Formats: C-alpha cells, structure tokens, sequence
C-alpha cells in the first residue's frame, strides 16, 4: 500500500494518508546514479496545513503543492524543515512565494546558509539543547541531539501516535549507513535512545527514506549505525 520508489515517477508526488488529518508526502530524486525515495508529513490543523519539509527539489515542491491542492484542498499555512539538506529545505523558496511561512530551527538556517541551501524564512526558538520539545500547532518538534546531522529534529502526531523521525531513522530495507557526511556517529544511538525514551507511546514511524514501521526503526537504525561505527 506504502508508495514505493519504483512506482513514482522523478516529478511526481504521492500522499499516504496515515489517519484522520494526517498524511506522508513521497516524492524521488535522482542521487548517485540511483532512484531514492523520500517522505514529508501533512498535518491537518483546523482548516489549514501544516507540512512538514520539501519534497526534495522546487520542481518536486511545485508538485507537492498541486498534489495536496487536489487530494486534500486546504491552503498549506506553514512548514517546518527538519533539518539542513537538499530534500528538506530544497523547495522553500517555492512555498515561500505561495504564500507559506517556512520555518526551522536556527541550527538548521545557519548550517543551510553554510551550505548554499535554501534558508527557512522564521526560526524555531527552543529546540538548541538535546531533549528539547516545543509545540507547534498539531505537533510536537523535539531536538534528539546530534545524529544524522547536528540540527536534526523529529515530530510528533499526539492526535494520531505519528512519529515522524526523519533522516535520522532508516527504514528496515536499509542494512548500511548512507549519507554520514554530516552525522555524529558518537551520539546518534544515544539521540535515538531520546526519541524512544520522549515518545515510547508512538505507532507510527516514519523514516526519512522509505517505508514506516513501528518503534523498531529506533533499533534498527541503531544497529546500522553502531555496525557503521565498526567499519
Ligand atoms: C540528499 C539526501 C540528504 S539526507 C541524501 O543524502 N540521501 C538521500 C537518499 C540517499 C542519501 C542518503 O541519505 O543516504
Ligand atoms: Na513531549
Ligand atoms: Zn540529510
Ligand atoms: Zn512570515
Ligand atoms: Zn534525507
């Protein structure tokens, strides 16, 4: 049921609908010669949306906006990126001309900045120290601490027991680490141990690439990480 990489199209954008008001966003890139996948999260907040990152590119973020327009039909308000990189933040610039408020934590805009992506326009105060939650409408932003990269940040659902962990939770396909150009192998597994210990009430899990699961994605990612760390 889950869309897969080999069902959507580089362009394209697919909507999953978790539960009442909650849905991921699947869209593809081309990266290293391959297809990856990659999801986001909508969340229904009274008559708005709230998103959670870009869909990897401004042509795919163009996408994703028709796509919610003609599934859902309720204007997209606001979106935070969870953290630095190309598939979060790359499409800002296209939601910001539509009219949506982009966010993200001042550790992300700096570290964006640095690296010639595009910069979220307001900033999450209260996300800077590791164990760090904050609310923001139907969700709750948490700061794990350092993993996949340093600014990473996980949401929660509470309304649907959605949590969404981003690029540093890997889907059960992935055996190996990948992209750790800008992790802290150090801490990832202890920032992971934050997630459960914070949300252990959580149902859904939803990793940056690829299918959800449950709560073992947190095992499993630290199983690869650790295996990584042994190289
Ligand atoms: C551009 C993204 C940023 S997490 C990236 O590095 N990716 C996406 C899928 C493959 C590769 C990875 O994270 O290993
Ligand atoms: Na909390
Ligand atoms: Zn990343
Ligand atoms: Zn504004
Ligand atoms: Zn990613």
């Amino acid at each position: 049921e889950y869309p897969t990489v080999s069902e959507i199209p580089v362009g394209e954008v697919r909507l999953y609908q978790i539960a009442d008001g909650v849905w991921s966003h699947i869209a593809t890139q081309s990266f290293d010669g391959a297809v990856y996948p990659s999801n986001g999260l909508i969340v229904r907040d009274g008559d708005e949306l709230l998103l959670i990152d870009t869909a990897w590119g401004a042509k795919n973020t163009a996408a994703l906006l028709a796509e919610i327009e003609k599934q859902i039909g309720l204007p997209v308000t606001r979106a935070v990126s969870t953290h630095f990189h190309d598939d979060r933040v790359g499409g800002v610039d296209v939601l910001r001309a539509a009219g949506v408020a982009t966010y993200a934590s001042p550790s992300t805009r700096r570290l964006a900045e640095v690296e010639g992506n595009e910069i979220p326009t307001h900033s999450l105060e209260g996300l800077s120290s590791s164990g760090d939650a904050v609310r923001f409408g139907p969700v709750e932003l948490f700061y794990p601490g350092a993993a996949h990269s340093t600014d990473n940040l996980v949401v929660y659902v509470p309304s649907a027991s959605v949590l969404y962990g981003g690029c540093a939770i890997y889907e059960l396909s992935r055996t190996s680490a990948g992209n750790v150009a800008d992790a802290d192998l150090a801490e990832w597994p202890t920032s992971i141990e934050r997630i459960q210990q914070h949300y252990p009430e959580a149902q859904f899990v939803i990793p940056g690439h690829g299918l959800p699961g449950g709560l073992d994605l947190l095992k499993h990612t630290t199983n690869v990480v650790k295996a990584h760390t042994n190289r």
